[PDB]
Parts: C-alpha cells; structure tokens; sequence
C-alpha cells in the first residue's frame, strides 16, 4: 500500500531527481520486488551511489536497477534489454539477468520496471586505479581491457531496434550533438571563447566522420564504475551498465573510457590501444577530439585536467588524445 503513496511522490524531473538515490525511499520496495520474483531478500540492501536509475545492491545478493518515466529511463531500459539479449554469449564479462518485473500494474500510473542480475566481482576501474602507485600492474590491466574491449566491439549485432547493423540511431545521436555541443560546451566552461568560436568551423560533418566505417557493439558509457577489475591478477572481472549502448563507430566507446576512467592519461591510453593493436593513424588524435565533442555526455566533468586556456583546437587534441609525452 506504501508503494503507491511512494511512487506517486515522483511526478518530475525535479521530482526525480531528488529521489533517485534514496535509499530510505526504495529499499521496501526492492525487498517487495525480490519477493514478487521468488528471490531469497539479503538482509542488507543499499543505494550503492550516483546511478542515473535508482540502483540498489545486495550485500550478497543481487543488483536491482529500476527504470522511471522521466529521466530517458524507457529508452535506457530498451537499450540494455535489447543488449543483455545480444550479449546472451558474449566472450566479455558481463552479468546476468536474474530476473525483471513492474512494481505496479501500469496503466494509469508507471508500472516501475525494473531488472535484477547478478553482481560482478572484483574492484571498479576507478577504485584499483586511484588506490595504486603501482603505474606498471595499471599498464598491464589496462592492456588486458584493451583485449576485452576488441572482443566487445565484434559482439554480433542481433538485436531488433539499437543493436542491428543498420540502425541510424548513433548517426542521429551524433548530428543532434554535433549540433548542440558549441553551445553546451559555452555554457559549461571548460575551454577558452577561442577555441569555442573556432569549433564550429573545425568540427567535421557527421556523415564524413562516420563514412566507410563498421558497426561495432559500442559501449557508450565507459566510466569508471563501469568496470571491474582484479588488479592483483590482471583480471577484467565485469562490464555493467548497458543503458547506453549503440551499433556505432569503435572511436566513441573511447570518449567515457580515457577522459572518465582513464583521467585522460595518455600512458594508460596508450596501453590499453596496445592490448587492442589499435593502430594509431595521423587523424587519430584529431578524429578522438571530434567524437569528444560529438559525445551525448558532458565527458570532461571528471577530467583532472584544466583545458581552459587553449587555443587552436588541433592543440588540444594533441594533448587529450595525442600519443604520450
Ligand atoms: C539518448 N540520450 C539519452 C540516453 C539515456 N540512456 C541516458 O540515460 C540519457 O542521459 C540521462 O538523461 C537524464 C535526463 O533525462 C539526465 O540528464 C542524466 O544526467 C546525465 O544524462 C543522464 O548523466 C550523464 C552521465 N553522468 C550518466 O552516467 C551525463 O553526465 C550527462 O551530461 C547528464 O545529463 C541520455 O540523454
């Protein structure tokens, strides 16, 4: 009887926003939902951070991540269930579906879908990585992502609507943001008027960026929680999240991993196109810095590094994705 004060206490973004990540509020109705699947109830069950969806883990149990009305969660929740379909047999270490339901019928009000699946060991990328000053087991993790990474991209694309060799959502995406990024990126502030006057001038064509090149299963969301690792043994132990996920050009996969998850350290860049032998060409650094600006997200918000103060944009692409020093 709670659920439907509860869930009705979300009617906008605001609204939605505010209540995400609270785990007072969603912890009865997790527990619900584990006993309307017939799954055991860990006696703990917490709002593990900032999750885009309310996201609750259980101490041994499970993952359970729900999906709202307001904030893109019916297209996040088509995505991943299109890409846990795909990724049925995927050589790459993802989780499994345990289950998924509604908390509520769903006809006047949002029935509150919602998946559960397992829990991936090990630590996420971002915790091994700012817990160690060992820099040569980084590098070497890093080449064994760049490894998994290749395997992921070459995922078969069976999908239905996302995840088929001939969807033009990615190309749309791109135009959208190859359209609104100057003015994003004005209203943000991380780099100088300069650069921004002289982007819109720089910046390719969509349709030129993308031609002649090959679909492949593209993980759009690639920070560093995203990813479990075993640092000690070299280990990829999970990829999660697949609310953004796109039959689209390998290049943008690496946008949310090096400026997120990497700190946009080029050395550990380096590594991981290594274990991936992704050749650099001459456009590289140039071609990266393009699809930086064609990303739906706003990439630099956990970069380390001050890029105010630059000029001639070719300049920042050496530094953010140029070859190390
Ligand atoms: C086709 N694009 C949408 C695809 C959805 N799967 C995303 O969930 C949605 O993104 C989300 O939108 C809501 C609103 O509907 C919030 O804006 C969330 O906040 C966002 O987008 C989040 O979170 C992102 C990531 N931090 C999510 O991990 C970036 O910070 C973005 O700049 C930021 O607006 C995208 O826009």
């Amino acid at each position: 009887q709670e659920s439907l004060l509860l869930l009705d206490r979300i009617d906008s973004d605001d609204s939605y926003a505010s209540l995400r990540n609270d785990q007072e509020f969603w912890e009865p109705l997790a527990r619900r939902a584990l006993e309307e699947l017939g799954l055991p109830v860990p006696p703990v069950l917490r709002v593990p951070g900032e999750s885009t969806n309310p996201v609750l883990v259980g101490e041994p149990g499970p993952v359970i991540k729900l999906f709202g009305e307001h904030w893109c969660g019916p297209e996040s929740l088509a995505s991943e269930s299109e890409a846990y379909a795909v990724l049925a047999d995927a050589p790459v270490p993802v989780p499994r579906l345990l289950g998924r339901g509604e908390l509520r019928p769903g006809t006047g009000a949002w029935p509150w879908p919602y998946l559960v699946m397992s829990r991936m060991t090990g630590t996420t990328w971002r915790s091994a990585m700012d817990g160690t000053t060992d820099r040569n087991a980084l590098l070497a993790l890093a080449r064994e992502l760049g490894r998994v990474l290749g395997r992921l991209h070459r995922v078969p694309l069976t999908g239905n609507t996302v995840l088929t060799p001939h969807s033009e959502v990615f190309p749309e995406l791109l135009r959208e943001r190859r359209a609104a990024t100057v003015e994003d990126h004005r209203g943000w502030g991380y780099l100088s008027p300069r650069l921004l006057d002289r982007l819109e001038d720089w910046l390719p064509d969509v349709d030129t960026l993308l031609a002649g090149r090959e679909p492949r299963f593209v993980h759009g969301d690639l920070h560093g929680t995203n990813i479990f690792v075993d640092l000690a043994a070299t280990e990829v132990t999970g990829i999660v999240d697949f609310t953004d996920v796109y039959a689209g050009d390998s290049r943008y996969s690496l946008v949310q991993l090096h400026l997120n998850a990497f700190r946009g350290d080029r050395e550990i860049l380096a590594a991981l196109l290594d274990g991936a032998q992704w050749k650099r060409t001459e456009d590289f650094a140039r071609e990266l810095l393009a699809f930086t600006f064609l990303h739906d997200f706003e990439v630099f918000e956990e970069t380390p590094l001050d890029l105010s103060g630059f000029t001639d944009p070719e300049e920042l692409a050496q530094f953010l994705w140029g070859p190390p020093d």
